[PDB]
């Protein structure tokens, strides 16, 4: 790898996905090929994240691609197909941007009485938001997997109960997964879902560029659906009266694998934190009886692996150097490097290296691996922590809070949260900041004003540039 | 309640059954189908088990994109003209045309085959092996049928490069091999493996491989799975290249494979397991295998009676056997019966106080409606047991089905007769695509076409035999019939 992550982000992340063997570039801007590498990522990503709503009551399904005009204009850089072949079809079809439109008439359909509620469905698939925009692989894409749930309750306060539920879903996948810390919140006004009442959000910091990025979202949409689609239920109290369901939606994409690319990667490539690494430990060998029987002492080393649940690879390819194959597994960054030298076989002791830090380190010839596993996760939590306490600071007065923002940091200020304000802020500080969301336990606690002045404070609102 | 009848208009009974199972709805598109988490969950079992199949051959997954450029898609000769108003144009997004306007991937070959290219720069970069879940769109104005013929659909979509010819035959093979297995140990339905005529096979390819479900109900055949050998025809295409050293001056044509498989497996199952009462689940993919249903229904009585429907449901769970209580007071006992009898679930668990109060249950099987009286304390292994059984049964009777349906004629006449009657046949074929024209052109006065040239035919052909139509020799026995 050449590029450097403090000098042209860019170019570093652009080597990074693809010597890693991450991304592939395809012929269409802004569409991007995920390779094993970058798929095994989403597929634990799934798994943790599939079995957590389940347990939740939430089932799989799957709703069609296409959306009328109709069902679409019922409520815009959406892809139309206007023709099958050389011949025009009888009216355009859209590909789903969201599945909103594609579900809600079933959910009102499927809905009679109370008794048909909740109803509680999530699916995993990909949907198209065709913008000309700069894109960027992982993070802001054209084409892109995600899951995205949709629930209906008869009332308010178990939908409010399910919203925090998957966004905390949402944080530990962050968190626990992926050793990314977030900081949890509601948007504002301005920044909101226009169909819910309020939206709820992780947001994680990005410092190689001094930005914010959005990781999850989960939306509280109250009866603003139910009352478009007519999803309505009989009065169980009293007779001929009807009520609107309550419902969510929240979504969640690959641009985790982006995040967990851009902060935890370093100048010599991808660092995986264990929990999500499809290969966490590496072995590779450094007489030919003796070759013989270092090749099988790594077997030997990698049956035990497996037998522990550690996911381990043996390198025994004839046709590359020890050295290549370091070179590679580092790129990868797979968690550790175990090597096998004939030395350390007659020793019977081996030699682990660490993807975090290099610290390398000579054991005996099953426990120690897994130890070192948990210990790189909590290392790359904690760094990614400090780093973001180093860059998410209080600052009360505009003047401060500009220098701050300058400085390449994100800002909770004490904030009116109108809209105007909101615009107004925007372009003062001008990219501009924009607001990232109202956190839930901010910094300090809140008589004061807005950093506009003509109005107070309604509350500290954490701000910073923005992907 | 069903109140259609499978034996009189197999059209409306199969739309009644998917419905009323919960497994389908309706979208006003034609072609394209809501997947419920009834009929999703089978597809996901089906996900579960060939995942951990490809994976112990090295298939890894991946994603590729749905859009193929119009350069990309045109470029190569991937497959015939034929297909070309049967691909979806993306051409706006918004309000602005595209300059170039953009196809919704039919299949993923124009996609995959170029970065293939891209990545083998020597044979150390081979075997490639790669699998995708995905959907496609192939946008046709044939009659759609819910799970079985569709626009929009999902699947699985493998893509392998090889290089030597031995390794790609054998992976061809293996993943056929595997297709028989989620149709006749997952789904309970038995398949005829064999080979694609030239008429029938992947045009681009050296040969295609099929596993042939038959539909009785219907008289008809339908293709459950593909997989193909390319050879060496899309890598020289695509420039899919190497050089070996040991060979100076040679290049190294990649030998490529691909392999399918959609859900049209579930339509597959509902049509030769569904009967008058609704769907049959085979056991190995039910979402739920066991519903417990609490019968009969004093205060303390009732208190009681839940608590054992739900000791069932903890002692189903702890024996992974994947199980519903159905407690809902709004539904009578007998509404309950007739709803999972609907849905298809292998057993219903009955449980009474008179039952409770003896320490037993009833449990009733749903492939053959029997009705056996339990004791408490063998519901772990009486049931499971059972529910080995109901695939065993299922399976069984299918394969006495299609052993009925699938005879050996020798002669245009005989042939023609069996076919009349509803049937699949084994007949010497010359293989030309003028005379399987001609069979199906004849045999309409719909026509029958090839289905498959088994690799075990029933009957080995005969030293000199000529085919069907008199004019040539027989190359093989070939599997023909009305088809899906
Ligand atoms: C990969 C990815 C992700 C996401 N978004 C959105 C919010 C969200 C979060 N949190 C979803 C709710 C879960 C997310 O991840 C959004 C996108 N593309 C786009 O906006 C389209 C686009 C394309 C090119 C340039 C500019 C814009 N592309
Ligand atoms: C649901 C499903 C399945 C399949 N096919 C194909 C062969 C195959 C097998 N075996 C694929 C290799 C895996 C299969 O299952 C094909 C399709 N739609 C279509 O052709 C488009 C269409 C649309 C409306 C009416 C008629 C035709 N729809
Ligand atoms: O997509 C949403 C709302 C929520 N849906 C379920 C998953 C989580 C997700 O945030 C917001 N959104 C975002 N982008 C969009 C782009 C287009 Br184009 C359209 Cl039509 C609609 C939308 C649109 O509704
Ligand atoms: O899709 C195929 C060949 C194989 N691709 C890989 C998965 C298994 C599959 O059988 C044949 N086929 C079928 N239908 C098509 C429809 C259209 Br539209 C186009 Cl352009 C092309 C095709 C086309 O190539
Ligand atoms: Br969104
Ligand atoms: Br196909
Ligand atoms: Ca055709
Ligand atoms: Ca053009
Ligand atoms: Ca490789
Ligand atoms: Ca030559
Ligand atoms: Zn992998
Ligand atoms: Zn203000
Ligand atoms: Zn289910
Ligand atoms: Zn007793
Ligand atoms: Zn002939």
């Amino acid at each position: 790898l050449e590029a450097k992550k403090e000098e042209n982000l860019a170019d570093w992340y652009s080597q990074v996905i693809t010597k890693s063997e991450m991304i592939e570039y395809h012929d269409i801007s802004g569409c991007y090929i995920l390779r094993p590498w970058a798929y095994a990522i989403w597929e634990a990503i799934k798994d943790f994240f599939d079995a957590e709503i389940k347990k939740l009551g939430v089932e799989n399904c799957y709703f069609p691609m296409f959306v009328s005009q109709s069902a679409l204009e019922k409520e815009p850089e959406v892809a139309w197909v206007t023709r099958s072949g050389k011949t025009e079809l009888a009216e355009p079809i859209a590909i789903r941007p969201t599945s909103e439109t594609v579900m809600y008439p079933a959910y009102a359909k499927w809905v009679q009485s109370h008794r048909d509620l909740p109803i509680k469905l999530n699916q995993w698939c990909n949907v198209v938001r065709w913008e000309f925009k700069h894109p960027q692989p992982f993070l802001r894409t054209r084409e892109f997997l995600w899951q995205e749930g949709h629930s209906a309750f008869a009332t308010m306060e178990e939908a409010a109960e399910e919203v925090l539920q998957i966004l905390d879903l949402y944080a530990q996948v962050y968190e626990e997964l992926l050793a990314i810390p977030v900081v949890k919140g509601r948007k504002t006004e301005k920044e909101k879902f226009a169909g819910g009442d309020y939206t709820t959000t992780i947001e994680a910091f990005i410092s190689a560029s001094g930005r914010a990025i959005q990781g999850g979202t989960s939306h509280h949409l109250g009866q603003n659906f139910s009352k478009m689609f007519e999803i309505v239920f009989e009065d169980p109290k009293i007779p001929g009266e009807k009520q609107f369901a309550y419902q969510n939606s929240w979504g969640l994409t690959t641009r985790t694998i982006g995040v967990m690319t851009m902060v935890h990667g370093d100048n010599m490539g991808l660092v995986l934190p264990p929990r999500v690494a499809c290969v966490q430990v590496v072995i590779i060998p450094c007489s030919e009886e003796d070759k013989e029987a270092l090749i099988a002492k790594c077997n030997d080393y990698r049956r035990r692996l497996l037998s522990v649940n550690i996911r381990v690879r043996a390198d025994l390819r004839d046709n590359y150097s020890p050295g290549w194959k370091f070179n590679h597994w580092e790129l990868k960054g797979v968690p550790i490097r175990l090597e096998v030298g004939p030395r350390d076989m007659k020793s019977c002791q081996f030699v682990a290296v660490r993807r975090d830090t290099g610290e390398k380190l000579t054991v005996a010839e099953e426990t120690k691996l897994q130890a070192i596993l948990e210990d790189i996760q909590v290392t790359l939590f904690t760094r990614a922590s400090e780093d973001l306490k180093t860059h998410m600071v209080v600052a009360n007065t505009m003047e401060d809070f500009q220098k701050i923002l300058d400085s390449g940091k994100i800002v909770q200020i004490p904030f009116c949260g109108e809209i105007d304000c909101e615009d107004w802020i925007k372009k003062t500080t001008a990219m501009g900041a924009k607001s990232l969301c109202i956190p839930f336990k901010p910094l300090c606690e809140l008589g004061a004003k807005c950093v506009c002045g003509k109005n107070p404070a309604k509350y500290y609102t954490l701000f910073g540039r923005s992907y």
